[PDB]
């Protein structure tokens, strides 16, 4: 399979402005009838080139005289000697019951459904499959009205009726042009909650959530979340809905999240459907973020797509921004902001270190569902808030306006975005580009001086970014370097220079420079890289005073947490280290006393400080290190825990007594305290056994939300607690037939510390709520397993390699870009040491020579070889 490339890109030879669709739907045999009205581009000799994957061509006419100059060749049809104006008429068939990779046209339980983005409409019909051709669509659909009583496409409904044999119809149309990847279609038979939202000009918008019929009790949070989207949109960006109706339809069977088809998005099941027994705190919160983020693709994304897919990030990242954006102003800022910042230096940082790196604008791609990543998401975003940082609030607006003054109704580039975001605010982002075009992390040297005969203080900052497999040459970028400077009572110091006020946001753009502050009474203690400015890695050798008392003083609280962040970032490597040697932890008992001078503080946001008390996870642990220990690290994560679970038992205990709540509500107080307690008791579970055991099982027996009850049964499982095995047999029995709740069980089970854990894992291959045929249960038992238990999947025996290459081998037949996501663990082999290496590459070696190898693993394969 070869690569396209950016460079490459050109405009088409044809564009097609009108599609008229028929789908006479079956699940065995669907017919499907594309009439659409083409003009040429290009020269009057070059052929009408089609994309078409795994279709049954019946016929082709071009203005209804049926064809002869066309061929059909691998994922094409190529059609010759055209008009410069024609009506194209294809039929062909395709089969959605046969679709085990649920892209274009398949089943989800007994509905009918679409996928249809990156390149999925061409699984569909022979049709120009690419986002800068933007087409009006009218879609009629045919079908049985007992088993499809309900059939959607995009837009409003303009046609209706019934036929013999107990068939009926419906016809749609959306009036907005559209790429194909926005095309969705739905049938089925469903529950409807229905609900209204009217928009600050007016127009009134009837939304219509679709879901499984029986799940209309876990309905209502998703209606509300829309409706917090919309008012949120409108209040903070100034946009508004479009059109007359906004679907929403659950499907249980989902390679992704959820998908912003133009009035009809198309959500896995689990952002979606939640109640207070069935889901957590975190998944409301999950709700709400993907509910916004499909719909801010209305305006990014939809409104204004992407001219080809190398500019994926042109609404990823900006719809990413936005989503996050809508949960911190909603929400907990604080907390919003950490979890990102977490997700960043523990997950893409590690991408940005593998064979799969590539800038969040890519110059080269086999397989574009490959780069639905973190860098195209999350550093996208973070790209995004570097122009944010750069322009401020006003300036920024500004930006989307004129992004969508100029771009409204078309495909854009990323370039364009940056050109409007410059033109708006008159900042030059001519640099700043560079972070668009070279990917990998840049790593930031800070030393400082003080001079107390003077009063100046003298940052010297350098960058340098490491060459990356993709890429061998970096250059400097433009990095928005925010700092703050405390005196020795906690307060801010001005920042000024020759008598004047300089901005808190220091443009760092060489190798290396200096930044000189003047009237700077007291040496400081510097807070750098505030609110995480760039996205990058940060050397300064803090004492760990200095980190203690930004623990206590710094007023963003982002920075208390970072602080908190880097003092056991030295102590993890320590032990890990020590881990290494046989011996056991050492922490001193003043960053012990910082963690409990937190626990103690009656003025910090509970909020704030459960994310204190929260440890980094194995994979933000992990980044710290050139080689990772994955046994070390797991090891060294449970001592910690232990550690201070021992040192701090009687402040544990008073803080989660004190944060108890009799009522559960899905408010961010509430939810706050509920986080701060629960993460008293992942301590508590490691302390004495018997205590822990009483405190953990009383919680889950006595839980009056699903948040309470997971965390005790995730805590029983961590500790191995005596109760463990009654506690998942209970939540088993009671929840088998909730797949989405059992996906918490199957989760627990596969990042299980206990030995044998992948005898269990792999018996649970039969277990009665697990199938190979669902991405959500795949995930939660098998990826959970290579992504989440590093240490089990890094097993030195080697089973772990073992065990993903059988489960790959069969998912690279059935779903091959739930295969792909699934491999990224063995893909990492050069961050371990040479006997996991050889393992590592024994395995992919393996799967690099299955019979029928799919782009999506191939591409992966061959990086992570070379
Ligand atoms: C591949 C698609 C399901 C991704 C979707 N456009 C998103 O917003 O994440
Ligand atoms: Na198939
Ligand atoms: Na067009
Ligand atoms: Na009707
Ligand atoms: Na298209
Ligand atoms: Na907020
Ligand atoms: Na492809
Ligand atoms: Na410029
Ligand atoms: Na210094
Ligand atoms: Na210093
Ligand atoms: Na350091
Ligand atoms: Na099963
Ligand atoms: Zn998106």
């Amino acid at each position: 399979p070869q690569a396209k490339y950016r460079h490459d890109y050109r405009a088409p030879d044809y564009q097609i402005t009108d599609i008229d669709l028929t789908f006479d739907l079956d699940a065995q045999k669907t017919v499907v009838t594309a009439v659409s009205q083409a003009v040429r581009h290009g020269a009057s000799d070059a052929p009408l080139r089609l994309n078409g994957e795994d279709l049954k061509l019946v016929s082709v006419h071009i203005n209804d005289e049926p064809w002869t100059a066309w061929k059909e060749e691998e994922g094409a049809l190529v059609i010759s000697n055209l008009p410069e104006r024609f009506t194209l008429k294809i039929i062909n068939e395709i089969s959605p019951a046969a679709n085990t990779a649920l892209e274009g046209l398949y089943q989800s339980g007994d509905a009918l459904c679409t996928q249809c983005e990156a390149e999925g409409f061409r699984h569909i019909t022979y049709y120009l499959d690419r986002p800068d051709v933007l087409a009006r669509f009218t879609t009629k659909i045919i079908a049985d009205k007992i088993k499809y009583p309900f059939l959607l496409s995009n837009g409003n409904r303009v046609a209706q009726g019934e036929l013999e044999n107990g068939r009926h119809w419906v016809q749609w149309q959306d009036p907005f042009p559209k790429p194909c990847y926005l095309f969705a279609l739905v049938a089925g038979d469903f529950d409807v909650l229905r609900d209204t939202f009217t928009t600050r000009s007016g127009r009134e918008v009837a939304l219509e959530l679709y879901v499984d019929r029986g799940n209309l009790d876990r309905a209502p949070w998703a209606m509300t979340s829309l409706k917090n989207s919309m008012k949120w949109d409108e209040e903070r960006f100034g946009l508004e809905y479009d059109l007359d109706i906004y679907m929403i339809v659950a499907v249980d069977f989902f390679n992704m999240g959820a998908m912003e088809n133009k009035g009809l998005n198309i959500f896995n099941s689990k952002y979606v459907l939640a109640r207070t027994d069935t889901a957590t705190d975190k998944d409301y919160l999950d709700i709400e973020r993907v509910i916004g983020h499909e719909y801010f693709h209305n305006w990014t994304g939809n409104r204004v797509t992407c001219r080809d897919w190398f500019q994926l990030s042109l609404k990823e990242g900006l719809t990413v921004f936005r989503d996050q954006e809508f949960s911190s102003d909603l929400g907990s800022r604080a907390v919003n902001r950490i979890n990102n910042v977490r997700t960043m230096r523990g997950l893409q940082f590690a991408e940005d270190a593998s064979p799969m790196a590539h800038p969040i604008r890519p110059d080269m791609v086999i397989e574009m569902n490959n780069f639905y990543t973190l860098t195209v998401y999350e550093k996208g975003a973070e790209v995004i808030r570097m122009i944010h940082t750069l322009l401020g609030e006003e300036n920024f607006q500004k930006g989307m306006q004129l992004y969508f003054e100029r771009h409204d109704g078309s495909a854009a580039t990323c370039d364009d975005f940056v050109q409007a975001m410059e033109d708006a605010s008159n900042v030059d982002l001519s640099h700043f580009r560079r972070w668009y075009s070279q990917s990998g992390t840049p790593i930031v040297t800070v030393k400082d001086d003080y001079n107390p005969e003077t009063e100046q203080y003298t940052l010297t900052i350098s960058q340098r970014t490491p060459a990356t497999p993709d890429q061998a040459e970096k250059q400097p970028l433009h990095i928005p370097f925010a700092i703050e400077l405390y005196d020795n009572e906690g307060k801010v110091i001005p920042l000024q220079k020759g008598g004047h006020p300089v901005n808190s946001v220091l443009n760092v753009t060489q190798a290396e420079q200096t930044f000189v502050f003047d009237n700077v009474y007291f040496q400081p203690v510097p807070a750098l890289l505030c609110e995480f400015s760039a996205p990058v890695k940060l050397e300064y050798k803090w004492s760990d005073q200095q980190l203690t008392f930004l623990m206590r003083h710094a007023r963003n609280d982002f920075s208390r947490w970072d602080a908190a962040q880097s003092l056991l970032a030295t102590y993890i490597k320590l032990n890990v280290a020590r881990h290494q040697q046989g011996q056991p932890l050492s922490l001193p008992v003043h960053v012990a006393d910082a963690f409990r001078a937190v626990l103690l503080d009656e003025k910090i946001d509970p909020a704030l400080a459960a994310e204190i008390l929260t440890l980094p996870s194995v994979n933000e642990m992990a980044e710290l290190f050139d080689i990772i220990d994955p046994i070390a690290i797991a090891e060294v994560r449970e001592a910690l825990t232990r550690t201070l679970a021992t040192e701090l038992a009687d402040e544990l205990l008073a803080i989660y007594n004190a944060n108890y709540q009799s009522e559960y509500r899905v408010e961010h107080e509430d939810i706050a305290k509920r986080t701060l307690r629960n993460a008293c008791l992942r301590f508590l579970a490691f302390g004495e056994t018997h205590l822990a055991d009483v405190l953990v099982s009383k919680q889950f027996h006595e839980a009056n939300n699903m948040t309470d009850a997971l965390a005790a049964l995730s805590a029983a499982v961590a500790a191995q607690l005596p109760c463990r095995d009654a506690l998942m047999q209970e939540y088993d029995d009671k929840w088998h037939q909730n797949g989405l709740v059992m996906d918490k069980w199957f989760i627990l089970q596969a990042t299980s510390p206990a030995a044998n854990v992948l005898e269990t894992v792999r018996g649970l291959l039969q277990h009665r709520s697990f199938t190979m045929s669902n991405p959500n249960r795949i995930r939660s038992l098998i990826g959970a397993f290579a992504g989440s238990n590093p240490a089990a999947f890094h097993a030195e025996d080697g089973s772990g390699y073992l065990f993903l290459v059988e489960m790959l081998t069969d998912l690279n037949s059935r779903n091959p870009q739930v295969a792909s996501r699934l491999i990224e663990p063995l893909i990492r082999l050069k961050r371990y040491d040479a006997k996991r290496q050889e393992k590592m590459r024994a395995a992919l070696e393996q799967l690099k020579g299955l019979e029928n190898l799919s782009g999506d693993l191939y591409e992966k394969i061959t990086k992570a070889l070379a």
